[PDB]
Order: structure tokens, then sequence, then C-alpha cells
């Protein structure tokens, strides 16, 4: 028996309030009645479907029904349960189940649908503002670290020492100066890294969340960067950091630059926004005693960082600043008490407070785990796609993983982990998860490859066409590799005879493919086939298809069933040298290849 | 390879702020390291365990591992990593795990538990007082229904006719007088159904929740039953029904019995407590027009049933009343605007209102449907389990479903199944999960046996044995039937002529078996053996086992493999007649046995 279902067209139409949900069927023992499972207010009902008369493919029975959209929560949970006289089955985003699916493991639609539309048609560009580009026309004491800044100039090797002390001087005015590099690239929108006051040089310890950190240009530069972005059609991101504070904030104040800080002064307005000791000595968190946390069981520390009209969330989102979201740094910690106490609701309330500033305003959490219940409760937006992306081809192309533990993970090994973690988030949700390769928190991809670095091409075609959206960390385009932090921040290499331009060449292309086609963008995605090296899935949107075909190994033959999905005019090849010929995929070693239907 | 863990001694042990983690492994390619993979405050933790230097059984490797107690939250989550020079691998408690388990699917523990610690302890009883039983010493019109009430005598057949308007006169005293027979039942615990002030018979569209309705005996004979139950040391639960009123209650007054009711008076105090058209017309709920939904958008409702201190949750768990706990009817469709938009919020709401007024209250939930974003949010301390007990035995035993479509499901399906829906769950939730073979909602589970009713022992020794507290529907125990609602409701049968005593007697043995043995209230559990016909699994806890054997079918011999869970001085069987010897169980055609070790 076999069955196909997407979330999208052609398989659901949206009609006078109703949504139209279409399965489709094949084999020689069909069920004669087939029931959509469908949830409205969180209770579940068995709404009939009947048979189309017509086979909309060769051999394919198709099953219609309805929901009713006037009533039910926003997002529409269903599944299939196909029944014989004796006997049942389940078809779910995860194939054929005997026992009924998790109900936040169904299908899902968020209809109507109040999340940021624009995401999708995103390609994002995350820059370290330090390491990527010094203006054209352009030292202190570290407390925390026990030593004055460094100065580097840019073609100096980064090394271990003075991990967060050391400034090679790229800045906020050097990027609106690259605007046209990274237009060229085809970058649409930017996510930064911190900018605000503070000492270090990545600025996690923010100093003051009101101020442009003056070593970037300050807020003159944010300003024109705001202004340079808007005009070139861009989206600007910034780096949230709401867990904790600097131990150099005023709030705070260890080294005691003035008076009332809550470090030294049990009385201070700030004293219950930390944690301190039965003796009045402020715990560290973590080990970090930069990085004092931030203590939400305060109403006021909540008014001051969300709650409020002028809160710090608010405030980078409305004029001057306007800016489009929120990264939000350490989201799965922040909480009362120490630790993650009412974790949700608290970022439940910094998104809810964005969106109330800017009903379009994107925020998404950094993610390392598993970000599905943050998710599934609608606390944010999207998360870094840590756990449904990047760790499955860190697995799958690099032979490693969050820890730089082995893995060895076949191809359908693969994709039953990424198939498995969308398959908790509903298509739109799945549309805007941020995915990449690597960031400033990370060893660089390239280099995790090791001696398997050829496979670099096939994660960058991957990275354009998998549901969600694509984030370039800065250099990844142009062959930058390195270990982990702090290596992986290495100066933005501008002389061209030190960058990979067939690299940046595949990443224009890709960039491009994605804007042309709207199944790279809105489709929905089946995995056609999954054996070993090869990985081929479809994207799906109204009557256009994109196939993908990656091989991480030896030349190979694979014979592509007859799918009613692959059922098309013809297939243009636009990327790789993959070819596809009576059913037979040929595949040089190594490769990823991209077709468009007709 | 092969893998043991359960979350509970002797796997694991609290030793000064310490919780040590035990696995065992067993094979001939054995990982040289493990990592214990626990989060704390949500972060991923790779803790290192080391090889303990005794083998713990015959051919078992144990190694060993710590979580820190006095950092994170309360559910300590976690799974263990097995590591290769090459390759990784995951135990979880759906045993092994290619790529990572999902993060709400891991082991778990709640580690200081301010969870109900009692509610293990319990054998429920379920009665729906008009019933149940008529005290010794001892009609209107029902507006929603548009005809009087009926009066039937105990022997007079129960009738589709006049559902929710026939009374066969059980009463609150009835109850009371019927506590010796509960005592030798087993019973220490009573679930009713409503028994507020309302017109019907089972009293879901409630008129005055202040008020005991006196059909049932009134406020004096429901403080009979508060003081003649804690006399005997048994525990008492209210049915909750705060999804919607009844429409006789004076907040909506459909029949205008007064003054000032929402239904027809714009200015009502009650207005914003009901959905209205824009016309000022009362919308119906779902149908139901007697069933008013409430609506938890105004904060004025929201202080009546929970919020404040004299909030109707609140009311029934304080002097005079002091109940237990609420069973939350229609737990999940609560909410505002008409529909469940923010549900997890007032049912937190809910039950934190009622832990405020007596700490170990135990609130709970039914959901018919997947309750674990509920329980894993820990809105509720439970749910009436139909989703990881009820529908899988109805499944394997009764070969039907919630929707009463027909299951065919084996040993293998059903026990998938049951695990899948319990890893979840961490292992103090698993034991007071609320598990019974059917209810006022249902159809009887010795009616839906149909032709295979002699499996009915079966389920019954399968309710006391799996995690879980058990529930008896009443009537159930002397082997009432009928089909759904209304015929589920039979008077119980108190003329022994009348009765299965046999099945009384069994109900009576599995209650002392539970109460006997540790293992059968807060053990772990492990399926050893699930195919086709005949589940076995084994409940562990310190040095005690308890080994359950179900054959549904035919008689047969299994072998059961070597497991270090089984070594064990001897067993002794207390019910049933399989027989064990020398690793094969010889299992009587549709049998279910109990041995106790040594
Ligand atoms: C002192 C450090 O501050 C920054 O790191 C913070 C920051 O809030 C965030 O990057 C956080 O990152 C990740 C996730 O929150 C975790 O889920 C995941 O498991 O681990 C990630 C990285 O740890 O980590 C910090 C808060 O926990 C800054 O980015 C760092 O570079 C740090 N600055 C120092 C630190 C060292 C040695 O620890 C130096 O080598 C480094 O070069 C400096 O920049
Ligand atoms: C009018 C009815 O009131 C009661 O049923 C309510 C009640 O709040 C609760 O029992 C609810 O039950 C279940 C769950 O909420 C759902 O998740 C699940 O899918 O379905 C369950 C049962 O529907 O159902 C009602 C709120 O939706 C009372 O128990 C019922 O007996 C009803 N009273 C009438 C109804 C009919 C025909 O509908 C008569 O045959 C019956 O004998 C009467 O008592």
């Amino acid at each position: 028996l076999k069955a196909w279902h997407l979330p999208v067209a052609p398989f659901i139409k949206e009609q006078q309030e109703r949504l139209m949900i279409t399965l489709w069927l094949s084999g020689d023992d069909l069920p004669p009645r087939v029931t959509l499972r469908a949830e409205e207010d969180n209770e579940e009902l068995s709404l009939p479907m009947h048979r189309l008369r017509q086979a909309p493919h060769p051999g394919v029975v198709a099953w219609r029904g309805e929901i009713n959209l006037v009533n039910g929560q926003p997002r529409r949970r269903y599944s299939f349960k196909l029944l014989w006289a004796d006997r049942q089955l389940w078809f779910t985003p995860q194939e054929f189940n005997r026992f009924p699916p998790a109900r936040l493991e169904q299908f899902a639609v968020d209809l109507p649908d109040s999340g940021p539309q624009w995401v999708a048609d995103q390609v994002f560009y995350q820059i370290f503002p330090d390491r990527f580009a010094r203006s054209q026309s352009r030292t202190y004491y570290h407390h925390a670290a026990g030593h004055d800044i460094v100065r580097k100039a840019w073609d100096e090797p980064l090394t271990a020492e003075a991990g967060g002390s050391t400034f090679y001087g790229g800045d906020l005015d050097g990027i609106s100066e690259k605007l046209p590099y990274l237009k060229q690239l085809g970058v649409t929108a930017l996510y930064l890294n911190p900018v605000f006051v503070a000492p270090s040089v990545h600025k996690y310890d923010t100093e003051d969340y009101r101020r442009v950190d003056p070593q970037f240009g300050g807020d003159a530069a944010l300003l024109r960067l705001r202004h340079n972005t808007q005009k070139e059609g861009m989206r600007l991101i910034l780096d949230g950091v709401f867990n904790h504070s600097g131990d150099s904030h005023a709030w705070f104040d260890r080294h005691q630059r003035g008076s009332g800080g809550a470090c030294h002064n049990a009385d201070s307005p700030w004293r219950d926004w930390y944690n301190f000791s039965p003796e009045g000595v402020a715990h560290d968190w973590l080990g970090y005693a930069s990085l004092p946390k931030l203590d939400y069981r305060s109403s006021t520390l909540i008014d001051e960082i969300y709650g409020g009209e002028d809160s710090v969330v608010r405030h980078w989102l409305k004029a001057p600043w306007s800016m489009d979201g929120w990264r939000l740094d350490v989201v799965h910690m922040l909480g009362e008490g120490g630790g993650a106490r009412n974790n949700l609701r608290h970022i439940a309330g910094i998104t809810q407070a964005a969106k109330l500033e800017r009903p379009d305003a994107f925020v998404f959490g950094e993610h390392f785990g598993d970000a599905r219940q943050w998710l599934q409760a609608d606390v944010e937006d999207s998360a870094m796609n840590y756990r449904g992306f990047t760790f499955p081809l860190w697995g799958f192309l690099a032979n490693t993983d969050i820890s730089y533990d082995p893995q060895k993970i076949d191809a359908q090994t693969c994709m039953a982990w990424m198939d498995n973690y969308r398959a908790g988030l509903s298509h739109q949700q799945q549309l805007r998860m941020f995915n990449q390769l690597d960031s400033h928190n990370t060893a660089r991809f390239k280099s995790l490859l090791g001696k398997d670095v050829a496979r670099l091409p096939l994660a960058v075609v991957w990275l354009f066409s998998w549901p969600g959206v694509p984030c370039i960390y800065y250099g990844d385009e142009v062959g930058v590799d390195g270990n982990n932090d702090p290596f992986c921040r290495k100066p933005f290499p501008w002389d061209p005879a030190l960058q990979d331009g067939d690299l940046l060449d595949l990443y224009k292309r890709m960039s491009k493919l994605r804007k042309a086609h709207q199944a790279l963008r809105y489709g929905g995605c089946q995995v056609i086939y999954a054996e070993d090296n090869v990985v081929v899935f479809v994207r799906v949107y109204k009557q256009q298809r994109v196939l993908v075909a990656i091989n991480r190994g030896e030349a190979c033959e694979v014979v592509i069933e007859d799918s009613p999905l692959l059922d098309v005019n013809g297939w243009q090849l636009k990327e790789g040298a993959g070819a596809l010929h009576d059913g037979v995929l040929t595949l040089p070693a190594i490769s990823a290849s991209v077709w468009f239907s007709r």
C-alpha cells in the first residue's frame, strides 16, 4: 500500500472558510473508507472523506475531506485514518503508523497564519562585527579579563590568546560599505552578533542595552546601517542577550564604576535582579563571572526587558531603530531564581512584547538542543535549527556532532532524524526554521569535514533547498575555515587570492534558484529515496516540483520508483552534474544536483 | 548488544545531593566509553560515566554517573550515549536510538518531587451517584429537556429515552452505607461524578457550584461522606466542571428564573463570561444549548473559578469540605473566546490555586486524546489515561477503539504504543496516571469484548499491574455491562444472584497484591516479551520483582531469554495458572499470571 500527502497545494486548498484536504493512495488492497482525523479546540474529530471520481495520476486514488475554518484555533492538526472491515492504519508525516500518532506529530497548517510571512523569502547572512569589514575612514583595560584589550592587523593569525579581548576593528559602517558584495551574493537579511556597549569583542557581556558600542561606530553607524539596508530592501536582526548581563553593566557594576550597583550594594534598585548568597555575595553563573544571570522573578526586571512600553525588547523595534526582529541568545536557560524556572512564560512574554511593537517582528532563539516544546507552544517564531538541520548534516557529511564525538549515520538515519524533527512543526513553522551549517559558536563546517572537504558543496546546495530559511555565516561563502571559538571568528579575507571563488559562485547560484522558484520557499518536502550514501527529496508547490539528489560517496546509479509526485512534463537540470532518465539517476561521486520541473 | 536501565532503584540512588545513575550493558562489542547526557536548566550536559569493577549480574557490565541535584530544575532528564571510536548509539526508554531522542522522551525522575505522593498508594473507584446505591432511609420539569424528569425503580431496564432526565435515586448517604463493601473490595479513594445542584441526572449542567444537589442528599450528605471516608482512611475526588456551566445557572439563566442572567440581559455582571452574537444572542456550545461555555478572557470569571481565595476550585478544598482533589471535566477545551485559546495557562492556574489551598491536592484531567503536552508542561498532576492505557487494551483485547472502529493490533504494536506514550512522562508521573478500562463516557469494556468476553480477567490483572493508579468504574467488578451513554450507567446490582462473584474475587485479590508489593506501586516497568498474543513485563523496585504474563489467545509456550532483571532467588506464583520453569513460560489459553520474586 502507498500513500502521499504534503501540507501544501496541490494537496490542500482553502475555499470559503473551508480547508479542503486531499490524500493520495495506491495499491491492491485499498481501504474502503478513510477518515480525516482533525482537531478542533483540542477535541479529536472524525471527518468523513470521499473518493474523488478522477484519478489525479495513473494508479492513484484521491480521497478528499474538509476542515471547517470558522471554528477552532489557527493551527489545524490532522492525520489520516485508513479503515478496512477488520483493521486500521494511520498516515502521518512519518509515513504509516500502526497506532495513533502523537498529537504534536501530525500534519499541521497555520490558518490564519499570524507569523512573519516575509521570513520564507529571505537569504540570511550572519556577521560577527569585529571580524567582517573595517570602514574606509576609520586600547583600554578589560576588567573581566585582567589585561588590556589587544589590537591586531587584519592579516595577523588568530590565536587562542586573549580570546574575548582581541579586536581587528570591524565596524557597522564596514557592513554598509559591503552591502553591494552581500547583494551580489544574494543576501536579503542580516543577523548581527551583539552590538551594544560592552568591554569584550563578542559583546555578550552587555554593559548598556540602550547604546551601540562606539568601537563599532556607535549609534550613528547602526542608524546608517538601518537606513542602508532598508534602502536595499534588506532585513536586519539584532542579537538579544536577555538571559544575563555583563558584570560591568551599571545594574551590577562589579568593578564599581559608580554607585548603586547590585554587586556591592544590598540596597541597590537592582539587587533582586541577580542572585546572591545569604551573606550577600554575588553568585557566578556557570563559571562565568563576567555574565551574571538576570532574575526574572523580579517584576521590575520584567518591565525593563519586555513588559513596559519602552522596554529593551520594544525599544529597538520602534523608530528610529525599526529593527526587524531579535535573535534570542541563551533562549532555553532564561528564567527565575538562577535557572530556567518559568522559562517558557518569559520567552513568550518577550515574543509578545516584540509583536506588540511590530506585528511582523521575527523572534527566534539559539537552540543547540531540541526546541520542539518551545515551538509547539508558540513562544517564539522559529529556532536556530541545530537539531533539525545542522547536526544531521554534521553526522551524515562530517561524521561528527554537537560534542565533536564520532558519528556514523547513513542516509536512512539522517532523513529519519530530519523528518522526525519537522513532524513536530506546522508547514508554516518549517518554512521559517533558521538553518545554517555553523556559527560563531561552532567550529567551521569546512574544518569539521577534514579529509572529506570535497563534500562542502553538497551541504551548500542542501542549505538552500531543505525547508527553512538559510543563513550564511560570514566567510563560509569564500571558504573560511577554523576550529571552534575563538578560531571560528577569523577576519574575512577580502583578498581574492585568499578566496574560494568557485564556492562563492555556488552560493550565488543557489540563492538565484531559491529566489526563482516558489517551491524552494513555500513548498512541501517529501524524501523519495534515502539509502546509504544517497538522499533524494522533492519540493512540491502547486504544479511545480524541485528535485534534489545528494550523493556523499562514490559514483552510482539509483532507480527511482514511479511516484505521482514526480509525474511532470519533464525536468530541467539547474545545478550539478547528475542525470535523470527513465527513472534512473546517474549520480557522480560527491555530488548534489537540482532539477526544476517542465 | 544489550542494555538495561529503569528510572528506579536499583538503577538510581540519591546520596548527598547527587543522583547516581547506573546503566547495564552486555555483549561482544561493548562501547569503551559511555556518556550520561543529562539536562540542567534545559542545557544538555555530557557527564562522564565509569565502569564499575563488580558485575551486577553474570555477563553484565555496569556504568555509573552522577547528576548534581543542587542545581537545575526538579525534573531530571537523561539518556545514555554509547561511544566507540567511529560511532555512537543512544539508549532511551524506547530501547536503542541511532539519532538523539526527543528531549521530552528521555528517562526522567522528579527530584525533589512536589507531586501528590499519596496517589501511587491508592485504588480508586468511580461512582455515578444516581446509579450506585440508595440510602436506607430515603419530580420536576427539566427545561433543557422539554419534559419532566422520570423516576424508575431499581430493577427497571435502562432505555435510550430521556437519557439525561431519568433518576433511579442513588445518593451520597448510599455511598457512605456501602463503604464496607468498597473497603472489602480494596478501594481506598473515590472519584465522584458531579454532585452540585443541576437539573439533569449526570449534573454536568451545573446550576450552583456552591451547593450539593438535594436529590443526592444536599450539603449534609456530602459532609457525612467526607467524614465517613476520612474515618476509613479513604480519599475523595470531586468532578470539576469548569469548561462550561449549565444554562439554568444564575450567571446565565436561560429560562429566566430571576434577574441579571447573562442570556437575556446585556448589562448582566456575567455578560462577558459567555459568548454572544453581535446582536446579543447567546451562542450554543457544540450543539449543546444546555452547556454554555465559560469565557476565561474575563478577569472576573478567572477570579470566581480559581483566582481568588474563595474561588470555586479552592472552596471545596478547604474546611469544612477538605476534598482531596479535582477531576477536571473537558480539561482540553477550556479557554477563552469560545474555544481553547490559552487553555494551558488556565489549566495551570486551576492546578496552582488548588495546591495553594491544599499542597497535596490531586488535580487530573479527562483526556480522551493525547495528554502529553499538558503533562510535559506540568499544568496538571495526571490524566485519565485513555491514550496510554485504555485504548491500547481496547485494541489488543477487544479489537476496537475510541471511535468503535475495528482494530487489529498484536502484542508488539500494543506495547510499542503503551511504551511510547509513557516515554514522555517522568517515573513519578507514570506512577500516578489514572488508569481505567471504561467510564461514564464509554461503553462498558465487558460489552466491547463481545464474543471474547473471556478476556475480561486479563484486563483486570493488567489494570492493577501497569504503571499508574487503577480506577474501577462502579459495577465493573460484579460484571455490569452495556453500550455507551446512556446504557453504561446501569443501576448497580446489589442482588448477588445478578453479580459475577468470581470476577469480584479477582478484583479483591489484585488489590491485595498491589497493597502487598512495593513494585506494583513504585516500581519501574520493563516489557520483556511482546509477540502476537503474549505480553510479558516485569515491575522492578529495589531487589523486588513482579513478573506479569498475559496470553490473549490459545495455550502456548514462550522462551524467555536470560535477563539480569529476572536474576532472582526464585518466583512465587500469586495469581493465574501460568508456570515458569528454566526460562520457559507455559501459558494457558486466555490467561494472565503474576509472580513475586523470592
Ligand atoms: C564568555 C563567553 O561569552 C560568549 O558566550 C556566551 C554566550 O551567551 C553564548 O555564546 C553561549 O553560547 C552557546 C549556548 O548558550 C549553549 O546552549 C551551548 O551549549 O554552548 C554555546 C557556547 O557555549 O555561551 C556563553 C554563555 O554560556 C562568547 O561567545 C564566548 O566567546 C565566551 N567568551 C570567551 C570565552 C573563552 C573560553 O570559554 C574564550 O576562549 C573566548 O574566545 C572568549 O570570547
Ligand atoms: C449533555 C451531555 O452532558 C454530559 O456530557 C458533557 C460532559 O461535559 C462530558 O461528559 C463530555 O464528555 C467527553 C469529552 O469531553 C470528549 O473529549 C469526548 O470526545 O467525548 C466525551 C463524551 O462526549 O461530553 C459533554 C460535553 O461535550 C453528559 O455526560 C452526557 O450524558 C450528555 N447528556 C445527555 C446527552 C445525550 C445525547 O447526546 C443523551 O443520550 C444522555 O443520556 C444524556 O445524559
